């Protein structure tokens, strides 16, 4: 069976403490539509109750300790999350946990630290003489005590921070101490992009590295996770991320599928990350996201023959996680670059019915986003489900590509003898509709095939040679399968 990942959250999921219950109630439905793995949001306590999880305070508080004025996280309590994972698991759906290791936010108090300012466009350059600041680096975990881990954090466990409480100014401060320096290797944008926001963890510190490995093993075992999504990978020492993943696999004996968020629209740089991590993890195909978005926004003028150009999936198909949109690219967000609604079903056809890549479905696209703009994503589940059924039941066997026209492009899947009635013919167009003759296999000769999306009502008959003439409406998608 073809695997399909589901991102189970959007930026504006409500702070009602019921997200784990929602997941538990949706488990049967997700298993019935073909989802094989769910990516859940950061499950540990944030700087406040309403933080989405990307400003993590305590990685060992999964919503059971009274800290930051709340027991539960935004999403719910620990026992509610364990019950949700339990329902997914009894329906053979895997669970991937979001892992936020770059920084820590919401310290309990400030400490005095000697620091220097650096050039925001070249963090290897120091731009001030050293002086004293009051930084938020003291993490004590008053509501947890020593439960699970007695480690406490201090300034010397971080490389730098962005706020001096003394002067009430925001700069990029690098701390002075024993062997203090920005980690390497990281992205070389801005000279060295180790530093991002909040208090930046120092992955040169031996105790920090050992503790974070231990935490990783604990987390996987405490929730029985099947894999991980690594946040902000380009800002974290690459060799450390390689070793951390390996240590968790060594201790659990599990495969621990892992996908890293390496946010850069450049295949060469993504390839550098795969090599530096010994190919032990996949990456999200950022470039493909931008190609799809570009196509959706040029009103038919995009050359559809170029959709694969510069993508990770054309070079390292087995290590790519393909996606249409996510919580960062949705409207109003930091990396906003939404795939226009009219093209969204065409983009889902492209990632769900092609043989390469591991495709992700966005929660926001299935159910609608609840942000406050006038351009929110509408609920598209009634248009996506038919394509997911095409992936689950027909997308098997040899593939043939027809990237031969600036608007109308298609592909076919011959089917596999072990999946009864499998096989399909897909066509998409960023402009006027039309036709294309394509080969689906001589073993399907004589069959009556129909558009499972319902966009076209006229069936097509496969000729005695295994070729059919397929049609597609303007700015639309058609996916033909056995009637
Ligand atoms: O529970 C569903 C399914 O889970 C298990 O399969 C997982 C794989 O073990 C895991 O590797 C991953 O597969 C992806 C590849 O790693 C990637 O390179 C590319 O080829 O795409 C694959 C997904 O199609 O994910 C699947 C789950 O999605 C288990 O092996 C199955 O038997 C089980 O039914
Ligand atoms: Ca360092
Ligand atoms: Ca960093
Ligand atoms: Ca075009
Ligand atoms: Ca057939
Ligand atoms: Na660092």
């Amino acid at each position: 069976v073809n695997g399909t990942l589901m991102q189970y959250f959007e930026w504006y999921t409500p702070n009602d403490g019921q997200h784990w219950k929602r997941l538990q109630n949706d488990a049967e439905h997700l298993s019935d539509i073909g989802i094989t793995a769910v990516w859940i949001p950061p499950a540990y306590k944030g700087l406040s109750q309403s933080d989405n999880g990307y400003g993590p305070y305590d990685l060992y508080d999964l919503g059971e300790f009274q800290q930051k004025g709340t027991v539960r996280t935004k999403y719910g309590t620990k026992s509610e999350l364990q019950d949700a994972i339990g329902s997914l698991h009894s329906r053979n759906v895997q669970v991937y946990g979001d892992v936020v290791l770059n920084h820590k936010a919401g310290a309990d108090a400030t400490e005095d630290v000697t620091a220097v300012e650096v050039n925001p466009a070249n963090r290897n350059q120091e731009t001030s003489e050293e002086y004293q600041i009051k930084a938020w680096t003291d993490f004590r975990f008053p509501g947890r005590g020593n439960t699970y881990s007695d480690f406490k954090w201090h300034w010397y466990h971080f490389d730098g921070a962005d706020w001096d409480e003394s002067r009430k100014i925001s700069r990029i401060f690098k701390f002075r101490g024993e062997g203090k320096a920005w980690d390497w290797e990281v992205s070389s944008e801005n000279g060295n992009y180790d530093y991002l926001m909040y208090a930046d963890v120092d992955y040169d510190h031996p105790d920090v590295v050992a503790e974070t490995k231990k935490w990783g093993i604990w987390y996987a075992n405490e929730l029985s996770l099947d894999g991980f999504r690594i946040d902000a990978a380009k800002h974290i020492k690459f060799s450390f991320l390689r070793d951390w993943v390996q240590a968790v696999r060594q201790a659990t004996g599990k495969e621990m599928f892992t996908v890293a968020e390496y946010w850069q629209n450049n295949a060469g740089k993504l390839e550098n990350y795969l090599n530096k991590t010994s190919f032990n993890q996949s990456v999200f195909d950022v470039p493909l996201h931008f190609n799809l978005q570009a196509a959706s926004s040029q009103g038919g003028g995009y050359d559809m023959r170029k959709l694969l150009n510069g993508t990770v999936v054309s070079k390292h198909p087995l290590k790519s996680v393909t996606f249409v949109d996510n919580h960062d690219t949705q409207p109003g967000q930091s990396l906003e670059s939404t795939v226009q609604t009219w093209f969204k079903p065409l983009a889902y056809a492209f990632i769900l019915t092609r043989e390469s890549g591991y495709p992700q479905v966005f929660y926001g696209d299935m159910y609608g986003t609840k942000g406050d703009s006038q351009r929110e994503i509408p609920a598209l589940k009634h248009k996506i489900e038919p394509i997911l059924k095409a992936r689950k039941q027909y997308a098997y066997g040899a593939q043939h590509d027809y990237f031969d026209h600036h608007d109308i492009v298609g592909w076919t899947r011959e089917g596999d003898s072990s999946v009864a009635n499998s096989g399909l013919a897909a066509l998409i167009t960023d402009g006027p509709g039309g036709a294309k003759r394509m080969y689906v296999g001589r073993q399907n000769a004589g069959e009556t095939w129909h558009d499972i999306t319902g966009n076209r009502s006229e069936p097509v008959v496969i000729n005695s040679e295994g070729w059919g003439e397929f049609h597609v409406n303007g700015g639309s998608v058609s996916i033909y399968v056995q009637r």
